[PDB]
RNA sequence: UUGUUGUAACUCUUAUUUUGUAUGGAGUAAACAACUAGCAUCACCUUCACC
DNA sequence: GGTGAAGGTGATGCTACAAACGGTCA
DNA sequence: TGACCGTTTG
């Protein structure tokens, strides 16, 4: 837009508030109140005229400004017989957009602007904080609107429907308003080698029929278009977010300043005088870690968080992470049934930092008494390779059943485990390591956490089950169980036990990736689960457990973390496709398709011998480790943008279809019994 | 100990089966790890009342 | 099995300005 | 009058 970064980042600090001057919370809640009141008035005028010519808001601009650059455009023959909604697109200039539909908003004034509470000078509050809020949020949902047609895979040989319908999802998808823009990306497909003539023979057949079909498809998207955003509710601003936005002019007064005791003053305009008690990665020892004091943007955000007062200063600061090697690849099998981490390192007890939990469960004294053979003999299948947070959830929901009062097969084992956590936890507390220590309570913590997470989901389902009971439908839908005392009350308990699950969750996986770094790792490597696959659904209390508690742990963003820790570390992070991890012999490499997840069988092991976690593991360190196969599956991530959150390599695949069709042309399958 | 979050040890205390190996509360206490945030939209899942 | 509300997760997209003009007060 | 800083324009 208008702030372009270069191989860095812009990174944003939150700042707890002290000795507001004049800051209160009440004042701070009334105006954060009045601008989403502002935001949403401005949205809904913006939905009214959505579907409305560009060239009549030209009557709302004010004499003196009928030269300008932007009013210009408003009546130019380009833009001239066009909806509104249209200036929402890549083609329109942003700041024309911006600066024509601010005037028509200031002389309309839909909303009476008679000032703000903080009393914040005009320019910024109004022209660049919210308006302009709620102008990039409507362009960011106006130009990637949906009409709703659904791409189809047989492609171009088909019906002439068919031909209207992908070149309509062809021009909106990737936003193409002009045939000016699209012949520039066909520009762009042609220069780039990787053919792929797959899709290009559909993306130049529609592009010829859109070369001499102007005015037909220009009208019909028109109308589907139009039809869309008549039955659309806005952009609306929710109330549950108490927070609000500045951004300060070029030459506006905002400096941040030490003032000794590890606090800085924040001095914005004139009617903004505060100090914040400071950040451990900003200030440490009164010296800087970051240039905030001459790197800091313009723009600021007042959020209130527990009652407690914030202030966001977004600073760019140097960012110089590069692809990752893969001359040593771990491979991660993030299936939380038994264990949290599987992984193909071998423990042969060389490995630097790491505390197998598994290694010394079975060799606990208490432990052998009680447990029996087939849970031995997982325990000692696990145990033999690298493993993070063992995670049995039937020894959760015997933990459960015990508290309950109903009798379960694992409660004695559950006590046993349970104890030998503790000698560990107690082992490592004296032994005055920290790492394995810190480990091991939030193992521990993670699994208490777990339950106390269904118990209290559990008991809110039937709390709303008992409260809308017996109850008129337009009462429940106006006043919902979310929104009551009691309601409040169970979801910040449900808040709270959430946040501790992410924090131990967090600890767990870096204690992991810490473990890879000091080990000599180079790469991770991971399963793309862009959602997550085990969303869909006397024992109903079993599987609203499971299910609940595989949400809870957020199973798809474990991966997240993981990049997130690669940002700064010394070791990549990959995500390889999730569809055939599990089904893939390690030892040669091939697939068995006669395909079922049901391989998985024997008391939980693969047919090719090994542990199936072990296998999955192996199976996704494969993937990264072998350079055929990533290039038939990985395709390394834009090195010109920002790596800041992005793999060093990804998957191009979408499907599960494509994948198997993927496999069987280089071979990679066998035929099982 | 200069923010949020997760993780200790130690001394008390009702209360909580709407966190019973855990949590709220009071006191004390230290090292180690992460932290790009705001706003809007879309998709999906779950619960609940209804048929 | 869907229609509504709520809760949540996961993904996506904009955005975090630069330079010039003009009002005002020492 | 020049010098901050709120306002207007790409």
């Amino acid at each position: 837009h208008k702030k372009t970064e270069s191989n860095q980042i812009i990174k944003t600090f939150s700042f707890k508030i002290k000795n507001a001057n004049g800051l209160s919370l009440d004042v701070l809640n009334d105006a954060i109140t009045e601008y989403q009141n502002y935001y949403n008035i401005c949205s809904d005028w913006i939905k009214d005229h959505l579907t409305m010519k560009i060239s009549e808001l030209y009557k709302y601009i004010p004499n003196e400004k009928k030269n300008s650059g932007y009013a210009l455009t408003l009546i130019s023959d380009e833009w001239k017989d066009k909806p509104m909604y249209m200036m929402f697109k890549k083609g329109y200039p942003a700041n024309n957009r911006d600066n024509a539909i601010y005037e028509t908003l200031n002389t309309c004034n839909t909303e009476h602007y008679t000032g703000n509470i903080l009393n914040f000078s005009d320019t910024y509050y109004r022209r660049f904080g919210y308006v302009a809020s709620a102008i990039s949020n409507y362009v960011t949902k106006i130009s990637k609107m949906s009409t709703g047609s659904r791409s189809k895979n047989i492609s171009n040989d088909s019906d002439v429907d068919t031909i209207m319908e992908q070149v309509i999802y062809e021009m909106e998808h990737n936003g193409w308003t002009s045939v000016k823009d699209w012949e520039n990306q066909m520009e762009y497909l042609e220069s780039k080698t990787d053919s792929n003539p797959n899709f290009v023979y559909r993306m130049t057949t529609l592009y010829e029929f859109y070369k001499s079909h102007i005015d037909e498809v220009n009208s019909k998207m028109e109308t589907m278009s139009i039809d869309s955003l008549i039955k659309f509710g806005g952009c609306r601003r929710k109330d549950s977010k108490k927070s609000m936005y500045i951004m300060g002019g070029s030459n506006t007064p905002f400096d941040i300043t030490q003032i000794g005791g590890n606090s800085l003053n924040i001095k914005f305009s004139k009617n903004l005088n505060v100090d914040v008690f400071g950040r451990y990665d900003v200030i440490k020892d009164n010296t800087l870690l970051v240039d905030i004091i001459n790197g800091h943007g313009a723009s600021f955000v007042l959020k209130i968080i527990n009652d407690e007062i914030y202030i966001d200063i977004n600073v760019s600061v140097p960012f110089d992470k590069k692809i990752a090697t893969t001359n040593k690849v771990v491979g991660i099998d993030v299936n939380i049934k038994h264990m949290l981490l599987a992984t193909n390192i071998l423990d042969d007890g060389n490995v630097k930092g790491y505390v197998n939990i598994y290694k010394e469960v079975i060799n606990d004294s208490d432990f052998k008494k009680v447990c029996n053979s087939t849970v031995m003999q997982y325990f000692t299948d696990f145990s033999k390779f690298v493993t993070f947070c063992p995670l049995e959830f039937d020894f959760l929901f015997s933990r459960v059943c015990n508290q309950k009062g109903i009798y379960n097969d694992n409660s004695a084992m559950e006590k046993s485990f349970s104890d030998v956590l503790n000698k560990l936890k107690w082992n490592f507390i004296e032994t005055g390591d920290n790492t394995k220590r810190i480990y091991i309570e939030n193992v521990m913590k993670l699994r208490s956490q777990m339950k106390a997470y269904a118990i209290v989901k559990n008991a809110y389902y039937k709390q709303q089950s008992e409260y809308d009971f017996g109850k008129s439908e337009e009462f429940i839908q106006e006043h919902p169980f979310s929104n009551t005392d009691k309601g409040i009350e169970i979801l910040n308990k449900l808040d709270n036990i959430s946040k501790k699950i992410l924090g131990c969750r967090n600890n767990i996986i870096q204690y992991s990736y810490n473990l890879f770094e000091i080990n000599g790792y180079d790469m991770v490597s991971l399963e793309k689960l862009t959602s997550s696959q085990f969303k869909k659904k006397l024992s109903k209390f079993k599987d609203d457990f499971f299910n609940l508690m595989i949400k809870s742990i957020h199973f798809a963003d474990i991966k997240d973390y993981f990049i997130t820790l690669s940002n700064n570390g010394t070791a990549g992070v990959s995500l390889v496709p999730s569809y055939f991890t599990s089904q893939m012999d390690s030892i040669d490499h091939k697939i068995y398709f006669v395909n079922k997840h049901k391989v998985r069988s024997s008391q939980e092991k693969h047919i090719n011998g090994l542990n199936a976690d072990y296998n999955a593991a192996r199976n996704i360190a494969y993937i990264m480790e072998n350079t055929d196969c990533r290039n038939m599956f990985m395709k390394q991530s834009r090195t010109d943008k920002s790596l800041y959150n992005k793999p060093s390599y990804e998957t191009f695949i979408k499907t599960q279809g494509s994948a198997v069709a993927k496999l069987k042309k280089e071979g990679f399958v066998k035929i099982l019994d």
